[PDB]
């Protein structure tokens, strides 16, 4: 549906700050002024470091993700070089958010934001697509109950070993399944409040520590389930591994008994907002339709 996808001028937007950048593009906080007003309205874009036939092609793709758990490409500019649109998320990605809250987020928020992205992923499924390139960076804050995948289509428009599965590694296959081995990293990323991978281990180096049978170590708040779940997206035998509906059942189940499988110091004060504060944040910056969090029993 080419109506999903808005076809910008260079002229009606501007970058005003650097967010940050990857090997593959720079995102910036920018302004959208609509023709013939004079009001300016804060948008993400990312520049990209018959070329543009495949890539329309991929952000018509990328603009009919409609999820309230994955980010949609809103609009696009074609020039020199390809700039994506998307909304502007004041929060920020998920991995600084759990950087700068560490040991101050409640056990409630974390398994929901597994369930949240799980739940994200299955949706790419259920429409035949992988992303490819799922880590906690490439998770966005809506609000703090309230994140989504972003950067799906990145690969495809345009190499991050340690979120890869094996088979990615040494195959540059890349399937749902391989997906659910990078869910596993970002999941431990943010049980570990944004730890980095493998530290200090060289990725030319991975593939071999993974034949080798070894995985990241478990992460001081999580119980026996949670790690299993993590070590069983990263087995070896891609058929063995979760599927998405499955992760979206086990996390739900432990968020309704949230102390019961993380351990967190002064969690008992760390419970999810009240109905007055979530209907607040709702009505200032999260208006759209979201299934309710899993709250404990
Ligand atoms: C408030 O911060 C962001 C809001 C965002 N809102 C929406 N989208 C973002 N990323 C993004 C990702 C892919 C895209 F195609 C486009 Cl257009 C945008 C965003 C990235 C944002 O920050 C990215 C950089 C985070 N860095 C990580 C390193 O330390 C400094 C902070």
């Amino acid at each position: 549906n080419q109506a999903l996808l808005r076809i910008l001028k260079e002229t009606e937007f501007k970058k005003i700050k650097v967010l940050g950048s990857g090997a593959f593009g720079t995102v910036y906080k920018g302004l959208w002024i609509p023709e013939g007003e004079k009001v300016k309205i804060p948008v993400a874009i990312k520049e990209l470091r018959k070329a543009n036939k495949e890539i329309l092609d991929e952000a018509y793709v990328m603009a009919s993700v409609d999820n309230p758990h994955v980010c949609r490409l809103l609009g696009i500019c074609l020039t020199s070089t390809v700039q994506l649109i998307m909304q502007l998320m004041p929060f920020g990605c998920l991995l600084d958010y759990v950087r700068e809250h560490k040991d101050n987020i409640g056990s409630q928020y974390l398994l929901n934001w597994c369930v949240q992205i799980a739940k994200g992923m299955n949706y790419l499924e259920d429409r035949r697509l992988v992303h490819r390139d799922l880590a906690a960076r490439n998770v966005l804050v809506k609000t703090p109950q309230h994140v989504k995948i972003t950067d799906f289509g990145r690969a495809k428009l345009l190499v991050p070993i340690k979120w890869m599965a094996l088979e990615s590694i040494l195959h540059r296959i890349y399937t749902h399944q391989s997906d659910v081995w990078s869910y596993g990293v970002t999941v431990w990323e943010l049980m570990t409040f944004g730890s980095k991978p493998y530290d200090g281990i060289p990725a030319s180096e991975i593939s071999s520590i993974l034949e080798k049978g070894e995985r990241l170590p478990q992460p001081p708040i999580c119980t026996i389930d949670v790690y299993m779940i993590m070590r069983k997206c990263w087995m070896i035998d891609a058929d063995s591994r979760p599927k998405f509906r499955e992760l979206i059942i086990e996390f739900s189940k432990m968020a309704r008994d949230p102390q019961r499988y993380l351990v967190i110091q002064g969690d008992e004060r760390m419970h999810l907002p009240s109905p007055t504060d979530s209907n607040f944040y709702r009505a200032l910056m999260d208006e759209e339709d979201m299934d309710d969090v899993v709250d404990a029993d």
